[PDB]
């Protein structure tokens, strides 16, 4: 009855998302959340996150909640010292070293981590390498939302005079319909996404700001952009979410005939997603160090059915 | 090292697409073809099927494309004897049983069985279980066509007395609707899909093909059917091309927020697509079998890596 014992590590919007949805999965028991705060809103008990090694045996897993930035990076190693690890580490370019160092640590302590889960990375980049893998000579392209960007929402709000703000990037959708054909081989940043802006201010101030958003260098120079300046009561009754999805397309040919595989994610909120699939890893992790493995690995790694909550028998009976 | 050495059993449609598609990849060499008949046209070696026997030592892995229908079933479990192999056999309520066969016979020889690939089942029955299983509280469906359906067309060409035939699947575009809005629930294949046949044969023998094709267990029986008997000539000149595709839809909510993950394939020729995804599990094969494994597994069995041809430590620094 496993009840997988399962702790959170950092309470910001995904640590609350992975409580939340864990009441939703038969096989796992709460057992606290590891704060750098001591009082949070919420009824599961909270514990130091200097505390950690001293509750080493009550917990099979640790979902790691906290900052990509800074705080995974330093942070992460350790914790495999005392359990599995499953964490949604974003930075591309710092995988390849995250890993090895999570590696050497899990290693060391018998345990097994699973990083970098998520849907990107984790879900897209599961599509990408099996897509590319089949269609041996291939054309593949990924593009985002449409969703909050919060990068560019901050941008917006640095501008002088903007009180609120919000800043979607949405997919061209003639970018998408050419990519389907295999037809958007020549095509730049610019000409794939188009970014969407909700601001609230002073009339007074419309035209400098919409100025200063045009001609924003880096930021939002060179796109397709579109403005609205909404009532502050539209921006909170609309603008409070935090959507997200997007498309990974792969076309290729056979010598005359053509191929498109399109994987679609649209998300009514983000974290909630990215809890889903860390939790799913999470599962996955516990049955792997179950069976002797230890180490770190990817979401390229690790078998589909292992994330799953059936029996295998009964997932290769109905779904195969 | 290092070259997989591979050959071709049955040499119908999908046997060639398989024969055009290995020369697009690195690390293969293709010894041969084993063939019922005499004379294929191609500059391949052929063999006697009946000789696989003295092949044995110089093949790494072996691509079954035998009919489901009829060939499969009694057939593959023999040539698991000699060598790694792959189907992309299709009758689903009769997987767990020829898995479980494949496996005995994998396991005696020390090989590997890769069964039941393609894209339904294959793709698609992966991207079921990562979806059901991410999702927690879900609903699923799945949508075959407009397209021609190989394992349906080769059924209908053994019933005595079809002298050509072809098979082409129609989904309900209002249930693929209800369906992306979270409202189809309850529903199936059965009540989604129309079967619609080709049929070119005697006036005379008429009465009884249709029967047949009507009580035809579970490659027929269940769904609306439409036979057609008609001309060669239209027949010839009509019904060449082989397309197919199809979708499949999971919607999940998570606190009052839905999501939804949506797979879709738009392929110009069946068997060609089929034959890239064979493929890849056959790479997937050998390697798990030079890795220490031996026996038969399904695709939601295999670490999504094991089928690129790219080195993981590249896969992980430019896909994750
Ligand atoms: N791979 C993927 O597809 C995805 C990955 N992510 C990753 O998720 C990560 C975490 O996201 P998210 O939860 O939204 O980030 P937050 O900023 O909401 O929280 C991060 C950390 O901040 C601390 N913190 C949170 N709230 C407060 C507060 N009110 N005051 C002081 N400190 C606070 C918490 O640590 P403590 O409890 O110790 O105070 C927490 O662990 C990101 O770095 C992101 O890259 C997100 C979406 C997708
Ligand atoms: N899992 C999946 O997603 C998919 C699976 N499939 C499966 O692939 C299978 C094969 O389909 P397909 O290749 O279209 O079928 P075919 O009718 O072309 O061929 C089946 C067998 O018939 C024999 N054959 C071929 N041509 C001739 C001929 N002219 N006269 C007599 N015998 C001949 C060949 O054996 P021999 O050389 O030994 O004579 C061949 O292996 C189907 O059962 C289908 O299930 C197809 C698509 C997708």
């Amino acid at each position: 009855m496993t009840n997988i014992r399962v702790a959170i590590v950092g309470y910001g919007n995904l640590g609350r998302s992975v409580e939340k949805l864990i009441a939703k999965q038969p096989d796992m028991d709460l057992v606290g959340i590891f704060s750098r705060r001591a009082t949070l809103d919420t009824k599961t008990p909270v514990f130091d996150v200097a505390d950690v090694d001293k509750h080493a045996d009550d917990v099979d897993v640790l979902f790691l909640c906290m900052g990509s930035a800074t705080d995974i990076p330093e942070q992460a190693p350790k914790f495999a010292q005392f359990a599995c690890t499953v964490d949604t580490y974003d930075n591309h370019r710092d995988i390849p070293r995250h890993r090895q160092v999570m590696n050497e640590a899990a290693t060391a302590a018998g345990n097994v981590a699973l990083v970098s889960t998520g849907w990107d990375p984790g879900m897209f980049s599961i599509n990408r390498v099996y897509a590319a893998a089949v269609l041996a000579e291939h054309q593949q392209h990924t593009f985002w939302g449409p969703g909050l960007s919060q990068g560019h929402s901050d941008a917006l709000r640095r501008i002088p005079g903007v009180q609120k703000a919000v800043q979607y990037t949405l997919p061209s959708e003639d970018a998408l319909e050419k990519a389907r054909r295999g037809e958007a081989g020549d095509l730049t940043g610019k000409q794939t996404h188009k970014r969407q802006c909700f601001v609230v201010a002073d009339a007074a101030d419309h035209e400098r700001i919409e100025n200063d958003i045009r001609t924003m260098p880096d930021y939002f120079v060179g796109y397709e952009v579109e403005v609205n300046f909404i009532d502050e009561a539209t921006f909170d009754s609309e603008h409070t979410g935090m959507p997200h999805g997007g498309h990974v397309i792969t076309t290729g040919d056979t010598g005359g005939f053509n191929h498109t595989v399109e994987y679609i994610l649209k998300l009514d909120r983000n974290p909630d997603f990215t809890a889903s699939s860390q939790i799913a890893f999470g599962r996955a992790a516990h049955r792997m160090k179950q069976q002797g493995q230890s180490g770190a690995f990817t979401v390229l790694e690790v078998a589909p059915y292992l994330l799953s909550p059936e029996n295998l028998d009964d997932l290769i009976a109905r779904d195969v």
